[PDB]
């Protein structure tokens, strides 16, 4: 008949952007807005609720305008996909339909006390007490301890929760609720399982974990797949049902990094896919059964496709410090100038010459989790220059990459084929030959790199029938976009020296507790 | 009556110069003289003995060429003084009188074997077999060693030493036999307290350690004060007699260091001089009897006035990379451009917020000597900036200097009344702010910098009549070349917890083989 297209909402940390991509999974149409980062105390992050519904509200005006503009055909769009920041929690009012206070992001740390109180009080002492149950250890990172937070130091969240007008949610579970004028309260496996609050294998609420978290469990979404009907966009904020022209469905609704896993086509076991941020995600899809891990890595669920699929689980692990940590070589050190010489300067030199950086700058994580640890270097001489330190800098992004995928495949009972790479950093080929050659897998760099916002995209289209199974979408993957493969060229010898030598350096990170 | 006036050889390793002093202690007349490098293998370092005779006889000529022009009131030098680099030794012929080689300079290591071969075999495996006679250690750096060294790999050299027509002399012995035609074959006690043949009780040659060490005693010149007559400049090459117009005495002789030292004033026990070059020095007088270390540090002669006069003693500490490490910053790492930037940049910032930078870019010296320390940075952040690492480097120069002076300060039971400051580094007024608090003594920079030059000036001055003793030289200098005094300003438990971090960090700097 003609061009039939679908709607990605992409919710990120710093911006909020909406998606249009055709049926050869082609982006033809995009627009960005940044929301204001709430930092009210050291350590804290919050956004504002409403700020981010309308920033989507508004990319999804400008995106269908200007794509009218590339296609005057075009009229519909058959369905709409969510994927955004997990673990960030939105607390507000079931009938004023308003937020009762900022969203503490993932990264705030303002829930360290309470974080304490559990482990001890709940968990004996014991960080990984629920391990076996949710997937995660006790920490800020997860929805659950921030909802506790907003119970404990909010009064509007304390008197709503009495009223029993309370509602929480992780950012999809927001975005779904406000675009459906107050309709859907729904949140997905994927989103549902980093709350701290969901049994993992049956992918259900615990009520022995919302009792002992002392959670009321009305104030929670129903949980749904990552593919399936959730609501439809009944909202006129921004003038976006208007811009929209037939009522339009959400039909995906998948976490930032699961979204990634997806997109990427990382569908049976064994694949995996890394995300260069600012920020490293790391996850592989482990195949239907959960598992655990004995080094500190998540358990979280991968994706499910409709009512009826099969869960897919993953392992997940993370560095904080991987773009993050150029930026700082770069406007906090004065090491170069333009994005650009980064590369340029770490083939410079053939070599690190005996340098070891830990950039460690937050903490360690990963399977070594050490949050005393501090950025370091070792090893310098009077030979050493910046050339050394940036060359060394991608090193141990890249080590440090090899000690999670080395975990992971002990704790899944797998092997690694190959990773797909996105995210910053991965347009640096320097840094993808040395992660190659430490893994000793190929390396995929896709021509599309828009893979964390194509996962929602193939969630809310393979639901409507644009697409017609994981078979079909990946054969238009192969067709319409090329890729870039990146093999090993470590010498067997090089790697593992690198190694050991790393392994030194890490013992001299501790710093202050 | 009329105006007097001293002159003074300074001969360094990289260049020769003669200032003429005025009674005022005021540099009225310079002229500098490079010299080559002779660096035939790796890790050597020669120099051409008379190309740095020519340099100071061209040097003396042209400097009072220039004084007779711009100053009527100039007819005469004195008196002449020489300061010199230590360590550097010349082989030459009692009868041709010219040098059989070119002159190990102090820090060439081509005497790296016959070191170990003297600890292994003299020393019973104790590189510290002697330093209760002679202050020091087996080192590639001492005289001893690379007459060992000319006797063993120079023909002839070992010829010569054969005829007896063979003279050792340091670089003051060199210029004051040369200068004097032949006449003079003397040595100061300060130089010679550098070749390890010296007892340091009795100032006299170890007859012992000769025969140890098979330096024949006839080889050696006599040893003398940095103050009495020594000879008689009659050369004239370069015209310098002719220049000098009158006979002129030199009357002064003494190593840099010690020069330095005396040049600074440092005349009782418990005044200490520090010299901020590439490069620190930092010497002690401790008073009139030798004193020895537990810890690694030197000792030696600071000085002795008169023929059989009172002899103070000192004990030498240095670090490796001072004036180096801002070198290094600027030139390797980019984190800033002018020299000018350093102290702003360190300034722009409050404290260094938790990170310590241990610069053992060559290895740890002083009294934690470690050859396989290298250059480390602790406990950065996302927050830590190229201010906070260019202060936390200024710090510690400031926190080494503080171990070697407590070092000091047990060693020779005694405080350290004042450090008197000078160098490169020593312009840097943050540094010498961070240096007072950490030490709690003040610190005297003085405006008149060519302190090393004028310590040999000070000297032949002393014994020629120019000054009258030690207190007027003192009054002169206080009366005609302002010092600035620059106090402690920090709290006591700033102080503990910027050297309790310290301790720390000096403990994950082992790297090396």
């Amino acid at each position: 008949f003609t061009m039939k297209y679908v709607g990605s909402i992409d919710q990120g940390t710093t911006s909020t952007r909406f998606i249009i991509f055709d049926e050869r999974q082609r982006p033809v149409s995009v627009h960005q807005v940044p929301h204001t980062q709430h930092t009210p105390h050291p350590g804290w992050l919050e956004h504002d609720p409403m700020e981010i519904f309308r920033s989507a509200c508004k990319c999804m005006s400008v995106a269908i305008a200007k794509l009218r503009q590339k296609d005057a055909s075009f009229r519909k769009i058959e369905a709409i996909g969510i994927t955004n920041q997990r673990e960030t929690t939105v607390a507000w009012d079931r009938v004023t339909k308003e937020p009762l206070c900022y969203a503490p992001v993932w990264n705030d740390l303002r829930t360290y006390d309470i974080t304490k109180k559990v482990t001890a009080e709940l968990g004996g002492g014991d960080s990984m007490f629920a391990s076996k149950i949710t997937g995660l250890p006790v920490s800020t990172y997860f929805a659950a301890f921030k909802m506790r937070w907003m119970l404990e130091n909010v009064p509007a969240v304390a008197d709503a929760c009495r009223r029993g007008t309370l509602c929480f949610g992780t950012i999809d579970t927001w975005l779904m609720y406000k675009l459906s004028g107050g309709k859907a309260f729904v949140t997905d496996v994927t989103n549902a399982s980093r709350t701290f609050l969901m049994d993992l294998r049956t992918r259900k609420w615990s009520p022995e974990l919302c009792e002992k978290l002392k959670i009321p469990m009305e104030t929670l979404p129903e949980i749904r797949s990552n593919s399936e009907l959730f609501g439809y966009v009944e909202t006129d904020e921004c003038g976006v049902a208007a811009a929209l022209n037939e009522r339009t469905p959400i039909m995906g609704s998948i976490g930032d990094q699961q979204s990634a896993l997806f997109g990427n086509m990382c569908f049976e076991k064994g694949e995996a896919k890394n995300t260069y941020g600012t920020g490293c995600f790391l996850l592989m899809n482990v195949g239907e059964e959960a598992r655990f891990s004995k080094h500190g890595l998540l358990s979280t669920v991968g994706f499910q496709v409709g009512r009826d699929g099969p869960c897919y689980y993953a392992l997940e692990g993370a560095i904080a410090c991987a773009g993050a940590t150029v930026e700082w070589m770069r406007r906090n050190m004065n090491l170069f100038s333009h994005i650009t010489e980064c590369e340029k300067l770490a083939r410079s030199v053939p070599g690190t010459q005996g340098i070891v950086f830990v950039p460690a700058f937050s903490g360690l994580l990963a399977p070594y989790w050490d949050p005393s640890a501090r950025g370091t270097i070792v090893g310098m001489t009077l030979k050493t220059t910046r050339a050394h330190v940036i060359r060394a800098a991608l090193q141990a992004i890249a080590l440090q990459l090899n000690d999670v995928v080395g975990s992971m495949k002990r704790d899944a009972g797998l092997n690694l084929s190959s990773l797909r790479v996105d995210g910053g950093l991965s347009k640096n080929g320097l840094l993808m030959e040395i992660q190659a050659s430490l893994l000793g897998v190929d390396i995929l760099v896709p021509s599309m790199h828009e893979t964390t916002a194509l996962g929602a995209a193939l969630c809310a289209g393979l639901a409507a029938g644009v697409w017609t199974s994981l078979e079909e979408v990946k054969a238009v993957s192969r067709r319409e976009n090329s890729w870039k493969t990146v093999s090993p060229s470590g010498s067997a010898m090089e790697r593992e020296a690198m190694i050991a030598e790393w392994r030194e350096a890490l013992k001299r990170t501790k710093w202050a507790k």
